């Protein structure tokens, strides 16, 4: 399974945070946006992962992050020309999946709860058809809407429906088999004139493979959307991480519990960066 982070788009809505620069560099808390959703597709079992944003930002991306060696996994990057759909992002991606397997996550998107790396190695460990994952809702007409019936099998999905059959929304995450590139080349702009990630789904549904996940109450699926939810959201990781004294996110302690990296590479991680918290907790981690 490889994986993509589709972390484009302008953020006009948080403007004047993303005059220069993308959503998904601003802080969550303590550490940049983009770490939530790449820790979740590390968490996942997935190693080889592509990042797509904007032609501006997807260099600052690239600093930030590095080609993951250090992590024990590979960074790919590309450039999304105009934000024309999630779906795109298989079309940009497809010399990068091969014919392999794939997961998407969207660059905005943080979930957080107990259990949630079992389901993620369990929709990664899938050979065959499409997971999704569904979360209880508010205003579930914004969003993709999933209906499932008595057995948790799915019956319909609908983007942003004006009568939303249920609530519960189709979070930012998916993980598909190969199949997904040929369906988006295949699919045609919507009305908003987007490739839609609705579409995907309608596809893998239509071929009796759409499995959902459904997220309970317990877990955390959180808005970074506005200043507002943005702010939220790191109050909400504040909370976790300042009892606990333990991180949410942290890419170097992930690699580590992975094994993608040894307790003697985290020891070389946290050693320059010994007169910082992060740092510190790096090392505490070694000695657990
Ligand atoms: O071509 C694009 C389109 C979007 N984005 C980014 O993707 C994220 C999601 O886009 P957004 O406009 O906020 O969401 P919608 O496209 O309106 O909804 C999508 O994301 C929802 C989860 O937030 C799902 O429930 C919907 O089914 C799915 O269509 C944002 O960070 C965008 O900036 C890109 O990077 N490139
Ligand atoms: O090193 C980690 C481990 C886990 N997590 C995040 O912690 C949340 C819970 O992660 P888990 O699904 O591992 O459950 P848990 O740790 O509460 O339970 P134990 O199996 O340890 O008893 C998930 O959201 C996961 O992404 C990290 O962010 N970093």
């Amino acid at each position: 399974m490889k994986g993509i982070i589709l972390s484009g788009g302008s953020g006009t809505r948080l403007y004047p945070l993303t005059k220069v620069v993308s959503k998904q560099l601003l802080p969550v808390y303590d550490k940049p946006m983009v770490y939530y959703p790449l820790s979740v597709l590390m968490l996942a079992g997935i190693k080889d992962i592509l990042i797509i944003s904007t032609p501006e930002d997807t260099p600052r991306f690239e600093q930030l992050l590095g080609g993951g060696s250090e992590l024990g996994i590979s960074l790919s990057y590309a450039v999304q020309s105009s934000p024309d759909g999630l779906a795109q992002a298989f079309i940009i991606g497809e010399e990068f999946i091969g014919d392999d397997n794939v997961a998407l996550v969207l660059g905005d998107n943080i979930f957080y709860g107990h259990g949630f790396t079992e389901l993620l190695q369990r929709a990664a460990n899938r050979k065959s058809g499409a997971t999704i994952f569904g979360y209880n809702v508010k205003d579930p007409q914004r969003f993709g809407v999933v209906e499932f019936d008595e057995k948790g099998k799915v019956i319909s999905i609908e983007e942003k429906p004006e009568e939303p059959k249920s609530s519960y929304a189709v979070t930012g995450l998916y993980f598909y088999d190969n199949r997904v590139v040929d369906i988006a080349k295949n699919i045609t702009p919507s009305a908003r004139g987007e490739l839609e990630i609705t579409d995907v789904n309608k596809a893998y549904l239509e071929l009796g493979e759409l499995h959902v996940e459904l997220l309970g109450r317990g877990f955390a699926w959180l808005d970074t959307g506005t200043h507002e939810s943005l702010l939220q959201a790191s109050q909400f990781i504040e909370t976790i991480e300042k009892r606990q004294s333990l991180k949410v996110a942290c890419l170097e302690e992930i690699a580590y519990r992975m094994g993608y990296i040894s307790r003697e590479q985290l020891i070389k991680l946290a050693e320059p960066l010994m007169k910082n918290e992060y740092g510190q907790y790096l090392m505490n981690l070694a000695h657990r």
